This record gives structure tokens, sequence and C-alpha cells, in this order.
């Protein structure tokens, strides 16, 4: 099946930033024709740890910016919602509506996304066990969602640390397509992440077997207004994608049937 | 004064709230040194299953809670799940409760703070004790002056929560601390036998209040049936923690 | 029942150190007649993280020193063993043979301690679940142990951190007397512990209900050759004991029947 | 060359070792680029129950292992549990294995190092990856020159282990790293369905070898019956990880 690569800057710092990253993602989409690229960027970081951290420029501005990326590059779009009322307006541009990890159990939010007719990707909560995502999928199907994804992004392991239990991939695959979040899984919650572990863990993900990967990427991560310690330098995206496609190919014959 | 937040998990009916409200009113008159706050949720917005009980809506809930306050003169507290709910809930709620999964949702915290009411945030199962400092800062920036942080367990492997009592003294540095005796022993996706033992630990360590879900017939409760405390056992547990607190308070560490 | 207080310097730095601490423990034993005091000190720290850390002066020297404490103060003695051959020689002086947390599953060590006729106290491994101590007790009873204790000393919680799940107290009480280790439960494994949490957690232990407490104490912890960050200053011992006896008394009527 | 440590969990009989040894010898001839090491324990010294199978003793075990080496020319490895066992086990064991629960026992490590043999330490379920540096230092101080560290899972709540693959690159800084594919999925006090998936992850991340318990009829094994790999499936898994390693190795990070 066509492998999914969800990538883009963590936050919509500006429409300019989006177009710059979008241009590169479009270039890669022309090279890796076996991959379905989906451009991602949040119009609002509604759960920052600090009240002083960057959040965004609003839903209106964000949707407009994402619409520009789609119009200029013909790329599919995904962004996350935080409250039920945002589902409808976001659905006007987003091909995939993303549900934040902390909100994976909020029934009304899931239902709001599901009734839009768009695909829905739920980030698995850091508090959730793999088998408990079955009910998350059930809620979505109940709400009308026909294309559902579950994203592995790490599990609470002691304080300010996340561990990736790769057994979650084959478990969740039982009821939905599975995406591996390569950048959030190495973040150290409330720590201030370890970028040195992004590549090795993404290699593990495709060796185990998943339906796609999620990666935050920015031209200059150190200057990012969010996830500055974990966003992947844009220039490194192509090489990482080539590597995972190669590993996926050689491991694919061994992927177990669900 | 020591706070005791109690009531049925969900507003299954105003009748249920009245029955429980009558008992909490009685204890309220018996333990004058304790500040009682009646609690019940108008909506269980985060149930695991789509087929589980959620409630009768916000309007019916605020109505029933209004009835408890008017008929018994008890303070009220209930939780909100989206920003728009803050204002209407504040009409009756003396303390607005923020769900554990939603303790990092900035707009929900700000919305609650804006009402002028007290705010009690359930510490997320994913949050470290020291990371609650930023939660308090959001509420203060939002205008809140009476702020509570509630210990309700931390993710410990799958489908299990552990109470790290070191959290009580840590969180006390920036807010009043409440110990949730019923959700702390629940097994996500619990054991009532551990409720009393751990609540005794909480007061021995030192906290500003305790939170307990109580129901006349927990077995029939439409929510948290395995952990809600039988109404008839509430008085005994309250007297027990007051006695333990009386002796232990001598040793509570300064701030 | 008579509450147990197991206390003493972590390691047998010298026979002098033992006598100094022993004198204070003897004084307290005369005051707190409702408490059964047991003097503790390790003749060898056989599991230090670093090869460069202090271990001890040998079994022979240690046993001799402990024998001096018992002879001079009439105090019961306890120390830990690391290999089966040490059980017999240690049993000559130790009233209670202690089994290290990492070795709580080593069948031969438990059996070696059990056949001596002495009481045996097993530190619950940081990897062990409360209900899995039932088999530990079974092994001991099988080996002839008639007086058995299980000691709560924390559980692995992420990296370099331990958490005390107080539910373990009533669970383990089902099959053995339970001791709460107040100083090791706050240590941060391979961290370099937080002494500020020793007192609050010990208060929790007696409120929940246990059969005794274990505390490492040293005249000048900062100068200790082991557990310098967690050993309780000797001058603070009396006050801590008074406090837990007071809390135990008021909470005792509520202790659940196993 | 890549290391593959395999064999039945316990020496249930020299006959069993011979049957498994014959297959490992065959694969040894098929995969010349791989260094095979035959493994089996002469004693399961840490069983949960006093009534569980331990083995036939050290003498019978070393005897059977000697038979495997002599009859097949395969390297040998078995674990020790007390210091005195190091010398006699070293008579046949090319690699002395240190149990996970015993990875911090200084005298056991030194005893193993003194024999002059290679030493493979199972990382304790309680140990952080970076804390294995001190384990290596003990062995070096003891005279060991060939040192391995084996990833076998970390305590994750109760009766569960999680494999934090970040450990592979971290431990590689100071020793050769082996991934234990069978114990990493066992549930303390497991699921065979996760063995292959995680071993694929291990080679994709990068390691120096893999450890696998294999038995002709795992269902009848007297130890780790729920996780031992059926002998007939070993060849396929080895070929699979060699292919994945061949492609993935291009991306292994430098030291
Ligand atoms: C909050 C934002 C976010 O992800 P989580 O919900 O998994 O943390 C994101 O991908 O932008
Ligand atoms: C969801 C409801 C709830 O608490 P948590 O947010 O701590 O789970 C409650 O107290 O009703
Ligand atoms: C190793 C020494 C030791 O305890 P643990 O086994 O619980 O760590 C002790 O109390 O001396
Ligand atoms: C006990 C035996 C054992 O391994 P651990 O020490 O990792 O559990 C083994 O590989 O035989």
């Amino acid at each position: 099946e066509k492998f999914l690569v969800i990538a883009g800057p963590c936050a919509i710092e500006s429409e300019e930033l989006l177009l710059k990253v979008g241009e590169e993602i479009k270039r890669l989409s022309e090279k890796f024709k076996e991959v379905e690229f989906v451009f991602k960027s949040s119009f609002d970081k509604a759960n920052r740890s600090s009240i002083h951290s960057f959040r965004g420029h609003g839903l209106e501005y964000g949707v407009k910016a994402l619409r520009k990326v789609k119009e200029e590059f013909g790329l599919k779009i995904t962004t996350d919602i935080h409250e039920s009322w945002q589902a409808e307006p976001v659905a006007e541009v987003a091909d995939i509506i993303q549900i934040p990890a902390f909100l994976c159990r909020q029934t009304d939010l899931l239902l709001a996304a599901a009734k839009t007719g768009r695909a829905v990707n739920v980030k698995k909560g850091q508090f959730l066990a793999p088998w408990d995502t079955k009910n998350v999928v059930e809620k979505l199907k109940f709400g009308g969602a026909k294309e559902i994804y579950l994203t592995e992004r790490g599990t609470t392991f002691g304080y300010n640390n996340l561990v990736v239990d790769f057994r979650s991939l084959p478990i969740m695959k039982q009821w939905a397509k599975v995406i591996y979040d390569a950048t959030h899984s190495v973040q150290l919650p409330g720590g201030l992440g370890m970028r040195e572990f992004i590549f090795p863990l993404i290699r593990a993900a495709v060796a185990v077997g998943c339906d796609g990967v999620f990666m935050e990427t920015h031209p200059e991560p150190e200057k990012a207004l969010s996830d500055a310690s974990t966003q992947l330098p844009l220039s490194q995206l192509e090489g990482i994608i080539e590597a995972i496609l190669e590993i996926r190919e050689v491991a694919s014959k061994y992927y177990e049937t669900i």
C-alpha cells in the first residue's frame, strides 16, 4: 500500500515558513511517488506547558495559510483541532483532522471530527494502553469516520520521559492504520528531547511495520518557536525518507498478517 | 479549614444529588471545622466507550446542582470540558474543576479563571509534580486567586496508576493540594480496598483537603461503580482522617 | 504488637562508628519500650554502582563488630548476605538475616538463610510486584524460616527513580510481616536521593499500617562512605520515632484485618 | 561478525542440547558470516516458585555443554549465579553470562572477568542504559577484554517489560550490544507474537548480535515455555535479520 509521510513545521509560524517547507515536500512527493505526502502544521499550540510560549496566529490565519500550501503545491493537508467547534472550519481545508494526544478520549471532539467526512488521525495518549485504542476507533466509526489512523507517539515512563513500546504497532493495526510519530516520541515532556534518537527509532518503526510516519521538520529547528529541540532540519528529510523506504521494503515480506 | 469535596461521580438524577446532599449537609453540621463542597459531573465527556453513560446535559446538571445549593446551602463544584462551559457553570459552581486529561489546555484554564471562581485542576496522569507550577501560573495570569491542584495518580505501566506521595509536598509550594481518594486507585481501561489506606497516607503526609466520590449504592452507579464510596461509610472515614490529621499536622513541613 | 525499628549505619565503616550509633539506639530502646529495636549495618556493600566505591572491611571484621554491639548493648542484630556461604557465619550473630533487593529471587540464598533458624527479612526487589512476594515467602517457609519479613523499598519508576506504591503494604501483609524502608525508598538509583521526602513517606507508611520501619542513620551522613545523601542524621532519630509511634497509635484503630 | 546466541533455555538433558546443537551447527554452516554461540543454563537459580524446574546441576550441565562443543565445534555460553561457579564453568564456556538480577554483583562480575573468558551481562530490568557504563568498568578492572551488554527489557509497571530501543545506541558507547529477543517480551511473574517484530526493530536500530532461546517443542519446555522460539523457525528469522541488517547497516550511527 502507499506509505504515508505526514510532515511539516510544528507550528504555523508564518505563511512564508509553510511555503518554504511545502516547496521541499512537493519536490520529494515528485521523487517518492510510492509515498502519499500530507503537509502538517498546527494553527494553535493549545497545550503548551508555559503561558509564555508561542501558540499561533489563530485559526483563520492558519487555515488560510494551509489553503495556500494546498493551492500552490497540490498537497494534502492535516492539522489538529482542540475543541469541537473547530472541526467544521478546519474540515474546509484539512484532508485529515488530527486529534491531540491529551484529547484522545474526548468524545465530542472525536465525534465532531468524524461527522465532517474527513479522515481522522488520533495521537495515542501518553496514558493510554495499545489495546485501549480499540474503543477510540469505535467512537470514530460510530461518528461516521471511514478513514482512521492511530499515531504512536510514546508512553509515560517515569517523569519527564517517554518510551516507545513497539508492540503497540501490531496491536493497534488490528483496528486502524498506524502512524509512527518520529519526533514527539523522543521529546522529554516538561524537560526544559533527544534528536539523536529520532533516526534510530524511525528505523525500528518501519522494521516492525507501520502504515506511515509523522515528522516535524523546519528549515532551522534551533529557531523554531515550538519543539526547537526535536524538529528535523528540512535538509535531512529526503535522506530519512529514502532510508525508511529501503528498510520498509526489505522488512515488508516479514510483516505479520493481522 | 480542611476541605472535603464529595458527592456522586455523575448527576444520574437531581434526586440522587439531593439524597447525597442531605448526608453531606448532615456531616457538614457535625464537622464544623471542615469546609464541605458538593461535587458531581453533569457530563462524563471522556468515557472509554461510546456506549457508556455520559449524563443529562449541562442545563439539567446546573439545575440539579442549583437545587443542592439552595436546599442545603452547600458549596458546589463540577468539571468543565470545553471553554464555553465555564461561564454557565460558574453560575452555580463555587469551584470549577479541570479534568486530568485537560490540565494542559490553556483556553480551558483561562476560561475557568475568567469566571472569578476558584479553580481545582486534576493533575494529569502524565504530569510530573514539579510541572504543575506552570499550570498554576496560567491560572494566575488568567485572574484566578484561589487555586487547587488535585493528586489523582500517575501512569504506572498499562492500566494502572500509582500515587507518588512525594507530589503532595512538591505541589504545596504553589497551590493548595487536594488528594483524590477514589480515582487514585482506579485501574484505567480499581480496588476499593485501597481507598481508606491511601487516604490515611494522604493526611499523614499532609494535604489541604480530600476528594471522594460517594454513592448510596455504588454497585448501581452509572459511573465509577467499582470505586465510589458507599454513602454510609463517609462519616467514619472523615472522622478518621480528622483524627490522623490532628496528630500528624504537628509534623507537616513548612511550605 | 511490638513495632519493629531496624536502624543503624548503612555500612560498617568502623567498629567505632557502630558503637557510637549503638549507644544512641540503646538509649532509645530504653525510652521506647513498646518498640523492638534491631541494629543494622552491612559488612559489605556488594552491589555498589562503581568499582571505586567503598565496600567494607570484610565479613570477619563485620561480624566481630556487630558482635561487639550486641555484647555491649544487648541489642538484636541484622545484616545482609550476598552469597549462600555467608549465611552460616552471619547467623552466628545476626538475629535477622537480610536478603538484598536485587537478590530476592535467588533461591539458594533464601534457602541458605532459612535453614539457619534465624529470622529472615527480604527487601522487595525494585522489579517485583507486591503479589509476587507470595512465592518469596513460600520459598522461605519451604526452607524452614518461621519468622519472615518483607521490606518495601520502592519500585522502578522510569530511569533513576523509585516510587513507593503504598498499596504494597496491605497486599504483602497477607503473607508476612511488613517493614517500610524509609531511606532507600527515596534514593535515586545511579542518580549521581532526596532526604526531604524521608519523613513524609514514613508518616504515610505508619498511617497505612506496617509492622516496622527500616532507617539508615549516621552521626554525620555527609561524611558517610555509602548513602551519604539519604542516611538520617543520628540526632534526628528520636524525633522521627516519636512521630511515627504517635501516628501509628491514632491510625491503628483503622488498620484493616487481613 | 554478527553474533547469534541461541539454544534451549535450560539443559533439560544433554540429548536436548544435542538435537538443538545439530540445528545450530547446520545454520552455522549456512551462515558463515555469523558467529554462532550455543546457550543453555545448567540452573535456573531465580525461578519464582520453589516447585519449578531448576536443572540437573553444574557438573551435569558443563558435561552436556562439553559434549556440544566437542561434537559440533560450537562456541558455548551459560550463566553463573555465584562467584565460585566462574572457574569451573569457564572450562567450557567461551562467554560467561551474568543474570539480569545479578548485573550489579561486583564479585560475580570480577569472578567472571578473572577466568579470562568473554563476559556478557544481561542489563537489569531496573538499570538505566547509561548506568551500564559502570558495569563495563568493573569487568575491565577485573581483566575482561571482550565485553557484551544484553538488552532484555525494562520494568514497566507491574508484570510487564518494555524495550526502550534508545538503549542500543547508548550502550554501544562502551561495549558490544546484544538484543535478547525472547526475554524482552516475557511478562514477569510473555507474547511470542512480538518476538519477530521486535528483533526486526533491533537490527534496524543496530546491534552486534541477537540472543534467542529455541526449543524443538517450546510447549513442552520446562522453562520459558511461552517464549521459546520453535526450532524450525530459527533459520527463517536469522535470514530475515541478516537481510534487514544488510540494508539498515548503511545508516547505523558512528559509535
Ligand atoms: C499538541 C500537539 C501535537 O501532538 P500531540 O497531541 O501528540 O502532543 C502535534 O503533533 O502538533
Ligand atoms: C473525568 C472526570 C473526573 O476526574 P479526572 O479528570 O481526574 O479523571 C472527576 O473527578 O469527575
Ligand atoms: C544493597 C543493600 C541494602 O538494601 P537493598 O538490597 O534494598 O538495596 C541495605 O539495606 O543495606
Ligand atoms: C535467569 C536467566 C536468564 O536471563 P535473565 O538473567 O536476563 O533473566 C537466561 O538468559 O537464561
